């Protein structure tokens, strides 16, 4: 019954939840359902959320196991054609929801836009196998996914408290979920732990990789580290997976002559 469902997880968000919801309620040209999944805030959050138009607004307020648990509860209740997730410190830009509706009209399963972070565009990557040796290719809050996308991919993996968004998108890529990237800003707003989860997520695509080899690939694609061992890694594991060969030749087009050699002998 709704073009869009916006899932907003909140805990102690009294400072910004107003600005967040104003960015959703003011969206013109769409029927929007809002599901606020609050983890039991003791501050003004519940009152502020209640100060908005409640017509299509549901409030869940109960303990949960973290951000992605709250997101899962909201996604599970969503009735909209496309489902977005907005943090309480985030805002959608004007007209974004209508842009999502328009770009979804042919049945694409994911519609993703750009993200503005401290006045700079997030350095996004393409939605393609090459993302599988990296992080999430677009900002998770700039992503909208259909009911069928979530039905087919499933829910967010709570084992990942940082990078569950990346792991979900990688599962989408591996499931050949369709995606359309829109070159418009949709949303504005312990490294060792982040790196550990990101390596783990990459290894869930390619279980033959050592953690250090997942790290090398990740730093390689992101431009944080050198790439002279990429060909070595390709020769080491190319026989394991055509997807992995495809990912490396997409991420590092210069290894094409070596990639074709892997394809030719094993795939
Ligand atoms: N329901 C729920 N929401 C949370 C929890 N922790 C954080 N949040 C909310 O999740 C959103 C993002 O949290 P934040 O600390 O900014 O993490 P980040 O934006 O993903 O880096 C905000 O809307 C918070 O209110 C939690 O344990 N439960």
């Amino acid at each position: 019954e709704f073009d869009i469902t916006v899932v907003i997880p909140t805990f102690k968000a009294e400072k910004t939840v107003g600005q967040c919801l104003e960015s959703v309620l003011s969206q013109q040209g769409v029927s929007t359902e809002i599901i606020v999944v609050d983890g039991g805030s003791p501050d003004a959050t519940i009152s502020i959320v209640q100060s908005f138009s409640s017509t299509n607004l549901t409030i869940i307020s109960e303990p949960d196991r973290g951000i992605y648990d709250a997101i899962n509860k909201g996604v599970s209740r969503a009735q909209g054609g496309m489902i977005g997730v907005l943090g309480a410190d985030d805002v959608y830009k004007p007209n974004v929801l209508s842009v999502v509706k328009e770009n979804a009209s042919r049945g694409v399963e994911i519609v993703a836009g750009l993200t503005l972070i401290d006045g700079q565009l997030r350095a996004d990557e393409q939605y393609r196998p090459a993302a599988l040796i990296s992080g999430i290719p677009f900002g998770h809050n700039a992503m909208f996914a259909s009911q069928e996308a979530y039905r087919k991919v499933g829910l967010y993996d709570l084992a990942y408290r940082i990078c569950a968004d990346a792991e979900w998108v990688h599962r989408a890529i591996k499931s050949d979920i369709s995606c359309r990237k829109v070159e418009q800003v949709f949303v504005e707003f312990n490294p060792e732990e982040i790196i550990a989860e990101a390596c783990s997520v990459i290894q869930r695509n390619f279980p033959f990789l050592l953690k250090e080899e997942a790290k090398y690939l990740l730093y390689g694609v992101r431009g944080w580290g050198e790439t002279s061992r990429i060909e070595q890694i390709l020769r080491k594991y190319g026989h394991e997976s055509v997807l992995f060969v495809t990912a490396l030749q997409e991420a590092f087009p210069a290894v094409e002559t070596a990639a074709a050699l892997e394809h030719h002998h094993h795939h």
